[PDB]
């Protein structure tokens, strides 16, 4: 709109450009996204009153000549470029530990309000100069390619999937903060299925009830033993392999919450570190 300059392209995602720009009337720097279904605006209008320290703020709605962009405050810098900058030494794990504490704080929040994200991925967790992080873009997929954050249930066809896609996609996270490597980067949907099966065993009834009846589950996929996770993410402690075994059981129904996950014995000694940061 005319009221905003825009100063770069932020990115963008599969719901539309973002780009930084200045908001002439307040001279306020803001995350500019441009994406009308009633039903849409409607949504939107809600994820607007839903404020919390780790979410990013949805600041103003425009609805304008049929078009529909969404105003958000601006953060500093997303996670994704702290871990490629970091990739030489790691993230030290107390900043590890408050960032993971942070956005189960978040996700608490918006599972308790039935707000799901959907997909959660290093890009859309924004961190501040000041030890805080963010959510970026929850909500949306509600409202309106990489694979290697979404949940086995999603992959298999299930339509109504619950609040553990999200806590599903946080372990993944969780585990390349540790190990500086994705852990299932797919490159399609059949081959994200299968690293995950080569990792965590092809799933069963035992493990995971009425998984065959699944709407994309087939018999002949092939049958992986189950690895160990000291294998999986040296050098995390064994507090921290408990959680991360937690958040990636298979049932979407034995998952940790968010909230149960905030008094699991990993996060006794959480602090909340100030990053080295470079803008
Ligand atoms: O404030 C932001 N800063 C930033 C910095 C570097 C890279 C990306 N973003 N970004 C920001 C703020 C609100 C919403 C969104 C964003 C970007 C991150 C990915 C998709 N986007 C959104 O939907």
């Amino acid at each position: 709109m005319e009221n905003f300059q825009k100063v770069e392209k932020i990115g963008e995602g599969t719901y539309g450009v973002v780009y930084k720009a200045r908001n002439k009337l307040t001279g306020e720097v803001v995350a500019l996204k441009k994406i009308v279904p009633s039903t849409a605006i409607r949504e939107i209008s809600l994820l607007k009153e839903l404020n919390h320290p780790n979410i990013v703020k949805l600041l103003d709605v425009i609805h304008t000549e049929n078009k529909l962009y969404l105003v958000f405050e601006h953060v500093h810098q997303d996670l994704k470029t702290f871990m490629d900058a970091s990739a030489l030494t790691g993230i030290p794990l107390p900043l590890i530990k408050s960032y993971l504490f942070q956005l189960l704080q978040g996700l608490a929040f918006c599972h308790s309000h039935r707000v799901l994200h959907r997909d959660l991925k290093p890009q859309n967790l924004l961190i501040n100069t000041e030890g805080a992080i963010k959510l970026a873009d929850f909500g949306l997929a509600r409202a309106f390619v990489t694979l290697w954050y979404r949940a086995p249930e999603i992959l298999l066809g299930c339509k109504y999937y619950s609040t553990a896609v999200d806590i599903w996609s946080l372990g993944c996270i969780f585990a390349e903060m540790v190990t500086r490597r994705a852990l299932f980067p797919g490159d399609s949907e059949i081959d994200q299925l299968f690293r995950i099966f080569r990792t965590l065993g092809t799933p069963d009834e035992v493990v995971w009830p009425g998984v065959t009846s699944m709407p994309d589950y087939k018999p002949s996929f092939p049958k992986w033993a189950r690895q160990d996770f000291s294998k999986v993410v040296p050098p995390l402690d064994e507090d921290g392999r408990s959680l991360l075994s937690q958040m990636l059981h298979y049932d979407p129904n034995k998952r940790i919450s968010a909230k149960a996950a905030l008094a699991h014995p990993f996060f006794q000694d959480v602090t909340k570190p100030v990053p080295h940061l470079r803008l």
